[PDB]
């Protein structure tokens, strides 16, 4: 199961899930 952030024109892909969540954190502001 690979994870990638389907955000509006990110696609990004991690391997793990806490990464995604961490990095989504820089999409809603969460800094
Ligand atoms: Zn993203």
């Amino acid at each position: 199961r690979p994870f990638l952030c389907t955000w509006a024109g990110c696609g990004k892909r991690f391997t793990r899930s806490d990464e995604l969540q961490r990095h989504k954190r820089t999409h809603t502001g969460e800094k």
